[PDB]
């Protein structure tokens, strides 16, 4: 997005690729995307580039020397004047991109390119002075790292102090502090402020608790609402209907949810909702889940899963890693010695060799939860 000083038009829309080139010049040379590479509203030109060449964290805007030359052209003009070149380029400012909730204490954020925090990871008091959240909210006062980037430095994960709920929002701060959020290095462009975030909810986890059973964990309180085909709450689901809201992956294929009954969520509020595979099909290790791209078109999904129990709360959006399922049943028991057991496991299975291995298990009597007897060893 590039501003401008007055008012700017061109004089016919959509403008092509070959007209955008004699509008903006980038440093360095960038190629435009095939559709509304360029567009302007009021103060304001927005520019899509293309996805082969994307924003880098150290790249200059001007409007191109051909913009104001010859007879024929399109130019930007703003009355009847074209814009005019500035002798030295202008630096973009990168700006927040997205906010997501996944979990009830925990956001997640992305960015437009790789940036950097400092040289040490930051504390609450610190990022409370960077993020700006617009509740009476708080920064984890137990969490060493609160805020911390991952390993491509595109994603900013905080910590809360209260549970996260409908209607959250978040965007920098207006006064710099000493070591705020950069683009590209340690000394590259600063952030600015924007336009304010929502976040959105997402997938938070899933376990499988038999062979057919799988269990997600939502965020926040969420119903399943229904459209025009109903005007509420559903009840009950299918593979199809359950089937364009979220999929459950195996390798490159998907696995064959259940013929009637495939999603169950309740009418109240719950933050469970259960999924049933088909009778022909068991759960095994390294399956995924995510929420479909398709839960958001409410042209076709009259069925979806919103937040909040009203069809005024958030959708709910595809998580930037597929959830892997975690095992949670465990098939049978036996004393194959008087001071050695063997238990049956569901799937393929591996273990450290320096475990403790009294956090894995625990014996006690079914009579009382008293009497554990001692676990020892790997």
């Amino acid at each position: 997005k590039v501003t401008l000083s007055a008012t700017g038009t061109i004089t016919t829309t959509p403008a092509t690729v070959d007209d955008c080139n004699k509008i903006v010049t980038f440093t360095p040379a960038k190629t435009l995307a095939a559709t509304s590479p360029c567009s302007v509203a009021g103060t304001t030109l927005t520019v899509n580039l293309d996805k082969a060449t994307p924003y880098a964290g150290t790249d200059a805007v001007n409007i191109a020397a051909a913009n104001s030359l010859a007879a024929t052209t399109n130019p930007l003009k703003a009355g009847s004047l074209a814009f005019v070149a500035k002798a030295t380029a202008v630096t973009i400012d990168p700006n927040l991109y997205t906010a997501t909730a996944i979990d009830s204490l925990v956001y997640e954020v992305a960015l437009p390119a790789a940036s950097s925090v400092g040289s040490t990871a930051l504390t609450a008091a610190q990022c409370g002075a960077i993020l700006s959240l617009t509740g009476g909210r708080t920064i984890s006062s137990t969490v060493t790292a609160p805020c911390v980037l991952d390993t491509t430095k595109t994603l900013l994960t905080v910590s809360l102090g209260t549970a996260y709920a409908d209607g959250d929002t978040v965007t920098l701060q207006s006064t710099q502090a000493t070591p705020w959020l950069r683009a590209a290095s340690d000394t590259g462009p600063a952030y600015k402020v924007g336009s304010t975030l929502i976040v959105k909810p997402t997938i938070a986890s899933a376990k499988a608790t038999t062979a057919t059973t799988i269990e997600v964990t939502l965020p926040v309180t969420s119903v399943i609402w229904s459209t025009s085909g109903g005007a509420a709450v559903s009840t009950a689901l299918t593979a199809t209907e359950c089937g364009k809201i979220l999929s459950v992956k195996r390798g490159s294929g998907t696995v064959a949810l259940s013929a009637s009954g495939a999603c169950s969520l309740s009418s109240s509020g719950s933050t469970t909702l259960t999924v049933t595979l088909a009778s022909d099909q068991v759960f095994q290790a390294g399956d995924k889940i995510n929420i479909l791209a398709s839960n958001t078109d409410s042209a076709n999904t009259d069925k979806y899963l919103v937040a909040t129990t009203s069809s005024s709360g958030q959708a709910y959006i595809a998580r930037s890693s597929d959830v892997v399922i975690a095992p949670g049943f465990i098939n049978a028991a036996y004393a194959v010695g008087p001071n050695t057991l063997s238990v049956a496991l569901p799937v393929v299975s591996s273990i450290a060799t320096d475990n403790d291995c009294s956090t894995v298990v625990t014996v006690r009597a079914s009579a009382t939860p008293t009497t554990t007897r001692t676990v020892s060893g790997a």
